[PDB]
């Protein structure tokens, strides 16, 4: 079961979808749930490479936020927090709160302004057959 939709781009049982145009964090969110989607959540170091081969070079958002309490991260896909790819010294919770979770160019992860417009976000399905 490798399938999916048009525009979107399959590897190892997902789906996903490298979304352009400015967003905030949760505009990206809602554009992911348009196309019946999410946010994208890592799982593994060979989800993390696929990405990192892929991603924007400007920065893009990822399914992992601490909204709701600080420091708890939590992914689009309610799955544990069993992988990670931060940037060193990330998360840093700078500024006055950086609570939306980006990749930046290098693929490595950093916690963010949710109100940053970045030109990139990521989203992801499981395949279908
Ligand atoms: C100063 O803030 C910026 O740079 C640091 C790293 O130096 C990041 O942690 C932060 O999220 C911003 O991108
Ligand atoms: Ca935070
Ligand atoms: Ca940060």
């Amino acid at each position: 079961c490798n399938t999916c939709p048009e525009a979107w781009i399959y590897f190892q049982k997902k789906c996903y979808y490298f979304g352009e145009g400015a967003k905030k964090w949760i505009q990206a969110r809602y554009a992911c749930e348009n196309l019946h989607g999410r946010l994208v959540s890592i799982h593994s170091p060979e989800e993390q490479d696929f990405l990192t081969k892929r991603a924007n070079w400007r920065g893009s958002w990822i399914g992992l936020r601490d909204l709701d309490i600080e420091g708890e991260f939590i992914w689009m896909d309610n799955q544990p927090l069993d992988y990670s790819n931060w940037q060193p010294g990330e998360p840093n919770d700078a500024g006055q709160g950086e609570n939306c979770v980006m990749m930046l160019g290098s693929g490595k992860w950093n916690d963010a302004f949710c109100g940053s417009e970045l030109h990139g976000w990521v989203c992801d399905r499981l395949a279908t057959c």
